């Protein structure tokens, strides 16, 4: 049962050495003159001075012209599907990384919480350009509530909602690392669907102007990974009698679980009808992220018949 | 009794016309296609990009030679007192707006108390790249730890805590209009004497480095007094059930209060030691701010005799 840190502590550790993720006895005060978690602190920097960004100087004059006329209307479809969720996940993000930063009692890692709160509030804001841009005022708001339509798309929302709430609901240590572990899933997985379709299009000469956008959020959401990557593992050395094995084990099917449904996600978006990827491929990807993620957070990978990357070709289209 | 909103509600209003600051029915979409509170939106904007800055990218050769000869013990001293203070309060502000942001229910507002957070985050880098440069390791840790030693320090940090930990132990719509004043008069005041400390020294050419950083913080504090006066009127009108005689009745004497305790500090850092201004002024000033602020939220002046601003230069000083 998680207790909130009140908002100043005198009876608080002077050795920075003494923080640690969660259940530390700070003062609250950011004693940043020593960091324990130099990663913390670098990725603070990394997101919110290297990596800064302005969506609206971002040039919008031509996709608008290839969404009107270019676009077949499976690729209509699959942009409208698509941009809905990420919307619905970088509201969600917003919103939650506020019940992680006032849980974390290690300062620098609550500036780096601080930081990708405000990279999630950024995306928002390059959606809303995106949709002002790129297509007509009630095409937005229908994309905005596409769920309100689609229940494949309001149970995917429904879904992360609901391991986000437990932890809302029921502030213990179990549910603060369920939820954790969801938010690394869906940094991790859910966005590379999207990524993926849109990097199709842009190799294709396709909506080049929403692919520059989604290159910065991109760029920020492998900062926010390795962020929970790092808090997961720190976590795991700070605090073994939370990766209980029965915890150790609902990691491993979600984990699964969650490969296993953004690969039905990816195949309902597309549907084999968009020139550049096919259910196979999608399958093949998410798959290899997946074992990846759960390695890079000390487990072994969930589909060892996956070791190459489908896409290789990504890594270097997404750069700046 | 405020009810922290779940992450998603399918159940929410579609109509942005619906939207309150609190107690609303949102989706927790950011439905930002359409904006009711257009100031939220606009603050946003100015905040996160328009306002941006990098503490790092400011130059910090000199100031360290100016504290290390050409500094009186008393100036130096006050040097010390508001760098603490001013550490403690962003510190408290880091924090506090994520209890804020969780509880207001129109996504516009959130998404300017995000961008408000990263600042606050920001200005914790800058008092950390101040102290870096400026003063050696020990005297830096020292500053951070001030109120360890300083007992007029501990009490004014403690008595801020307070009002802010009464809305964390007790949720209800009371301790959170209470807590939402104690923010607005947080960032009305107690920010103004350390500003106008700093900006004395670098009127006589005293740590234009230093100087320059305040410059950034102020501009950044005063886009927060904004965003926190909007929400307080459009709490006052969408919630005049909160605004009973009792609590406006408590507000006049925390708001008169508070500009007390300002000036006992102003004069404790200082103690007409300090070649620019003195105990006096000091009244002059806090008297003539807190006025304002009060009547910018619909009060009448608490210090009517006060109408001029003793320091009127500042606007222009302070100004990039
Ligand atoms: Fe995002
Ligand atoms: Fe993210
Ligand atoms: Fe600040
Ligand atoms: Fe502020």
């Amino acid at each position: 049962e998680l207790v909130r840190k009140l908002i100043f502590n005198p009876q608080g550790d002077r050795e920075a050495s003494k923080r640690k993720i969660i259940k530390g006895n700070p003062t609250n005060i950011f004693e940043l003159n020593e960091i324990k978690y130099s990663w913390a602190f670098d990725l603070y920097k990394l997101m919110g001075f290297t990596n800064f960004w302005i969506p609206e100087e971002i040039q919008m004059l031509e996709d608008r012209k290839q969404y009107e006329t270019v676009l077949s209307d499976y690729e209509k479809r699959a942009y409208e599907l698509v941009l809905s969720f990420l919307i619905a996940l970088d509201s969600f993000q917003v919103d939650m990384l506020k019940e992680f930063g006032r849980m974390i009692t290690a300062p620098e890692v609550e500036m780096a919480i601080t930081a990708q709160e405000f990279q999630e509030s950024v995306h928002a804001y390059s959606y809303q350009f995106i949709l002002e841009s790129v297509v007509d005022p009630v095409k937005a708001d229908e994309i905005y509530n596409y769920w309100r339509e689609d229940e494949r798309l309001l149970e995917r929302n429904k879904v992360i909602a609901e391991l986000y709430n437990e932890f809302i609901r029921k502030p213990n240590e179990e549910n603060f690392i369920k939820a954790t572990i969801g938010n690394y899933i869906l940094e991790s997985l859910y966005f590379y669907s999207g990524f993926a379709f849109f990097y199709t299009l842009g190799r294709q000469g396709k909506m080049r102007n929403t692919v520059q956008q989604i290159k910065y959020i991109n760029r920020d959401e492998l900062c926010h990974v390795t962020l929970f990557r790092n808090i997961i593992n720190t976590l795991r050395k700070e605090n073994p009698e939370l990766f209980t094995p029965e915890i150790e084990k609902w990691i491993v099917e979600y984990f699964k679980y969650a490969v296993n449904e953004e690969i039905k996600w990816g195949q309902y978006v597309t549907q084999n009808q968009i020139l550049g990827i096919n259910d196979v491929l999608i399958e093949r990807y998410i798959k290899y992220l997946g074992n990846l993620r759960i390695t890079q957070i000390g487990f072994d990978p969930i589909y060892p018949e996956v070791t190459e990357n489908p896409l290789k070709w990504i890594d270097e289209f997404r750069k700046i």
